[PDB]
């Protein structure tokens, strides 16, 4: 049956949590391989029985935009170096040249003649030019989402499949900053059997060098058995390039980078420069070139050793192909002929490594050590964590994650029809995928690219979100209409989207009001749609003119619904405060939803002369000294005042939360009887250092431990309603809102840094809970990790990417926040929890971007924050590296990620409009999503075929009774099936040929793919 993830600790070589303990972080200067030492080996080791084997492996790393766009890198360095590969290696068949990036070939064959095409397929299937992992980009490994990095991938692969024939199974990722078993995990999923990483901490690089433990199996940190193993190549130096891979000494590497003798504009900073190699100093080049290879290879366990040939943006030009080429096989004839070195050099490829590595292993020459874990937080040197770009560039993290949902909801809206070619939908979705794919790269969604780069990926991902917004709503109108009234113009809206969450109150007026009147319009339907397995409940709010409104189903059963008033937040340069302002003419209707899984359900909305006996309404106090009136039209209710106080609120049988003076949370209540649990908000800001290295968008180097944000008198507004009350305050650079619907509350913080010049704001929680040094974080919305802070560490070096959520934990209760967009945070003391809001740098932090970041916009940030006893709880030992969720903490991350779609119907009247789709839908257990659904086929295929990605987390049991659920068997939830297969992750490889055409559920912290075939 299943592995057991929670109560079995694996036995691995090298568990990453445990290795920091031990470990001493010294940073001393090691000679000439700076973070290391003087390299030893015996000349004896290798002889005419037992050669070294070296692979030189040319190639260039093509950052899909970062110093410029994607576009301008294409037309001014790309296109000439793809055309340039093509050319040299037709003409000499020995050359060989990997590449990563599909974005940026693709681009390149789609405008290459036909003769070009078949020269370009033919140095790939010769094996001349191969690609290595084949995504869309090299994803940033820390901030994305595992959903986006399994996305990027298939879009690479299936590209490559389609125009190449060829799928990758080895992966190459040299510059994103640290590394997450996420990989790994996604990867071995989908028929990968090699890796290779570079940027882990130099102090980790010495160490596992030290015990020849840089090749490693790479398994899960639940993993008892090792099924989820992949085999994995750290490189041993500072950097991928040619001085950082050829050897330990970096002033002797540089010179056999023969782009380096000056017409190229390029030379060593060692000081002593490459020379052409000729009969005069080929032995002496040789004697120094060996002698790096050798050392380098006393690193490793087996007798064939990788050596990378490439830097940024390499062989572009004819000339450098030939400088480069010319000058290496003129030191291969001379190695390979010379018996005394015992050594056999050649150009390759990753793949031909990584097989010579394990033929050596089957022949009994090495075993690998097993290794679980994570590689953050990097530092390349010294002190210089790069923790800081898991917060920069925040509105464009937030962004991610609305964009993820939105790309998942139209693929699956439009996944239950075929569509003719006229639609466009497969045309919109091709588009709104890549764009998501293309911001996974590591100097996109880290918040790493200069302003303009940053802008075009902004405009990109609008686009996407435009043709997200089309598809779903063609696909709303399809679904929901009678099939013989049914008469599509699909370039109309016939609904528009509803999102009360992005860009957010106070980011952009954006969303549209319902305009009813007696003497325009009665009634209006909305829809709404849940993307999850289950059935759901949500309050979802619309935008109204009128307070007299009430709501029906489509039976005309009444709903119980709550008017508020519409409030928006004003910094007033005239008074200089920060006060609320209310709509005279615009109100907030509030229901609860009940939706079918993966379905529809429709509402209708009508208004009346005076209130509805279904409808209640709010209460509304603001907290300040000197107010003034604040009149809200037709709104029944007038605003009340009083000054600054604490105050309780409980909404239904809820929890109870209490609040300072200053609007922020102060404790907890779960039940009538039970203790009030202290738990603190609290703003803080960290500053950057006045001598010594600077903060940028890559490092966080604070000048000490966080100040309190100076708070004044702020304004609080308290709604107090039967659904949905709320606490909102007016602080320096963020209105800060608590809301509670009757469960664990949602936070929003509406952030603008402003102008205030090197100053990073963060968020903190203050507890009593009893953590010690013990913290849980997120890697990719995939797993929980176990973090310990380090007081042998800096500050900086303690952060880690909370990419959706966060939690620490005593004997007895837990605090779990959620987010919805990644951010940067940690436990700095005992029963905290902090996370970073915004950053905002005057200076430049020296990694090539060579600006600070001040291009800060407002921002809404949502979180939920869920305190809970956990005394009852199964959980792992003290030595597990891994934690679990409880159900309620996953089910509030859910609601974060993959809320309720609201759309508006766009006209006065929707003839043929039905009340519900999905009714007979199964309703999965909680703890399984359909993370992908994806029709594989266009409308012209006689076998129409659809994808499926299904993910089963694990959840911790606490007691609460299992009620019985449904089987989901996602082959059959289309009609006529006539196949089911289990595939790889990516769709492209058929593994199993499924009995009943059934597809079975999987195991906890597994993920599966399965494709369903249909008669059409
Ligand atoms: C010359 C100097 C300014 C001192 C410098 C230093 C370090 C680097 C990198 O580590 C390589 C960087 C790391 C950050 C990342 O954003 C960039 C881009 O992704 C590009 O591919 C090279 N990458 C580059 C330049
Ligand atoms: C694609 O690759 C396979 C495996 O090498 C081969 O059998 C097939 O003929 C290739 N398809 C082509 C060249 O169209
Ligand atoms: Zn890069």
């Amino acid at each position: 049956q299943c592995q057991d993830v929670v109560q079995d600790v694996p036995n691995v070589d090298v568990q990453m949590l445990e290795l920091y303990d031990r470990m001493s972080f010294k940073d001393i200067d090691g000679g000439v391989w700076k973070q290391g030492w003087n390299i030893k080996y015996d000349p004896l080791k290798y002889n005419a029985h037992h050669k070294l084997k070296v692979f030189v492996v040319p190639h260039s790393h093509n950052d899909p935009g970062w110093i410029q766009t994607f576009e301008e890198y294409y037309q001014h360095d790309t296109k000439h170096i793809l055309s340039n590969a093509l050319r040299h290696l037709h003409d000499n068949p020995e050359m060989k040249f990997i590449w990563a990036e599909i974005s940026y070939f693709a681009r390149f064959y789609h405008d290459l003649g036909e003769n070009k095409k078949l020269q370009m397929k033919s140095i790939v299937k010769n094996g001349q030019l191969e690609f290595v992992t084949g995504g869309w980009v090299m994803p940033d490994e820390a901030n994305s989402h595992w959903r986006n990095v399994l996305l990027q991938l298939t879009e690479g692969q299936t590209w490559l499949k389609q125009f190449m024939n060829v799928t990758p199974t080895a992966s190459w990722a040299i510059d994103p900053f640290g590394h997450s078993p996420t990989m790994p995990y996604i990867l071995q999923k989908s028929g990968f059997k090699n890796m290779l990483i570079q940027r882990t901490h130099y102090s980790v690089k010495k160490e596992l060098a030290q015990q020849r433990q840089l090749e490693f199996l790479w398994r899960q940190i639940w993993d008892n058995k090792g099924d989820t193993a992949l085999f994995t190549h750290m490189m041993p130096f500072y950097s991928y390039d040619i001085p950082h891979t050829c050897g330990p000494d970096p002033k002797v590497c540089c010179q056999f980078d023969f782009k380096r003798m000056g017409s190229f504009g390029l030379s060593c900073p060692w000081k002593v420069p490459p020379r052409t190699i000729s009969d005069q100093n080929v032995a002496a080049r040789s004697d120094l070139l060996v002698d790096q290879w050798k050392k380098k290879a006393e690193l490793y366990r087996t007798n064939v050793l990788l050596i990378p040939l490439g830097d940024d943006f390499r062989f572009k030009q004819n000339t450098e192909w030939d400088v480069q080429r010319v000058n290496y096989e003129r030191l291969f004839e001379h190695i390979n002929s010379q018996a005394h070195f015992n050594v056999q050099a050649q150009f390759g490829t990753l793949q031909e490594y990584f097989d010579a590595v394990h033929q050596a292993e089957r022949a009994g020459q090495a075993e690998f050590p097993t290794l679980s874990g994570d590689f953050f937080t990097y530092a390349d040197r010294s002190d210089n964590y790069w923790s800081g770009y898991y917060t920069s560039r925040p509105y464009h993290k937030r962004m991610d994650r609305v964009l993820m949902h939105y790309v998942r909801a139209a693929e699956m809206l439009s996944a239950w029809h075929s569509w003719d070619g006229m639609a466009r939908i497969e045309e919109r979705l091709e588009q709104a995928r890549r764009e998501l794919s293309l911001f996974q790269h590591h100097d996109g969604i880290t918040g790493t690219a200069k302003t303009h780069v940053v802008v075009d990926y902004e405009q990109r991902m609008q686009e996407a979100l435009k043709a997200c917004q089309m598809v779903m709503q063609q696909s709303v109108y399809r679904l929901l209409t009678k099939p013989s009234i049914y008469s599509p113009d699909f370039s109309f809206s016939y609904f528009t989207l509803d999102d009360s969450r992005w860009p957010g109150s106070g980011v952009e007026d954006s969303r549209t009001t319902i305009i009813l009147g007696e003497d325009i319009l009665p009634s209006k339907h909305v829809v709404m749609h849940n993307t999850l397995p289950h059935w759901r409940e949500q309050l979802v709010d619309f935008y109204v003119s009128s307070p007299f409104v009430s709501v029906t189903d489509l039976a005309n059963n009444p709903v119980e619904a709550q008017v508020s008033p519409v409030w928006s937040w004003h910094h007033d340069t005239l008074t200089k405060t920060i006060h609320p302002q209310g709509s005279t003419t615009k109100y907030r209707i509030i229901f609860k939803a009940r939706v079918p899984p993966m379905g529809l359900a429709t509402y209708v909305l009508t208004i009346s002369d005076s209130k509805p006996e279904h409808t209640s309404y709010a209460s509304n106090l603001l907290l300040r000294k000197n107010p003034t009136s604040l009149p809200l039209g037709q709104y029944p209710e007038d605003v009340k005042f009083g000054d600054p106080r604490e105050i309780s609120l409980r909404v239904g049988n809820g929890p109870t939360l209490a609040f300072s003076e200053q609007g922020l949370l102060k404790s907890i209540q779960l039940t009538q009887d039970s203790p009030h649990v202290p738990v603190h908000f609290k703003f803080l800001k960290y500053g950057v250092r006045s001598h010594g290295d600077r903060s940028g968008a890559y490092l966080f180097l604070p000048n000490g431990p966080a100040s309190p944000v100076e708070l004044g008198q702020p304004v609080v507004l308290v709604t107090k309603g039967k659904l949905e009350s709320s606490v909102s305050v007016g602080l320096p650079s963020v209105v800060h809102q608590t809301i509670m619907r009757g469960g664990a509350p949602e936070i929003r913080n509406l952030v603008d840094i402003g102008s205030l010049d090197n100053t990073e704001i963060v968020m903190r929680l203050e507890t009593h809970i009893d953590s010690g040094d013990i913290f849980y974080t997120d890697l990719n919305g995939l797993q929980f990790i176990k973090r310990r802070r380090l007081d042998k560490l800096p500050l900086q070096a303690n952060y880690y990417p909370i990419p959706s959520g966060m939690f620490i934990e005593d004997a007895n209760t837990r605090l779990t926040l959620l987010t919805g967009q990644p951010l940067g945070g940690s436990s700095l003391a005992s029963g905290e929890l902090e996370i970073m809001q915004d950053r905002r740098l005057a200076s430049d932090d020296e990694r090539g971007l060579g600006q600070g970041v001040l291009d800060n916009k407002p921002v809404l940030h949502i979180y939920r924050l869920v305190l809970e006893k956990v005394n009852n709880c199964v959980r792992p030992s003290k030595l597990h590296p891994a934690g679990y969720l409880t159900s309620a903490a996953h089910k509030a991350s859910q609601s974060l990620l993959d809320p309720l779609d609201k759309f508006i119907f766009a006209e006065n009247e929707w003839i043929g409009a039905q009340g519900q789709f999905g009714g007979d839908h199964p309703s999965a257990r909680e703890d399984l999503d359909v993370s992908v659904m994806r029709r594989l086929t266009k409308s012209s295929a006689k076998t129409q075929r659809v994808g499926y990605v299904l993910h089963r987390t694990n959840l911790m049991q606490c007691g609460t009774p299992e009620e019985h659920t449904q089987k989901l068997d996602v082959c059959h939830l289309l009609p006529n099936v006539a196949r089911c297969e289990r595939t790889t992750l990516t769709f492209l490889q058929n593994l199993e040929h499924l009995d009943g055409m059934v597809a079975p559920e999987v195991c906890p912290m597994e993920t599966a793919a399965y494709v369903s075939s249909h008669s059409s």
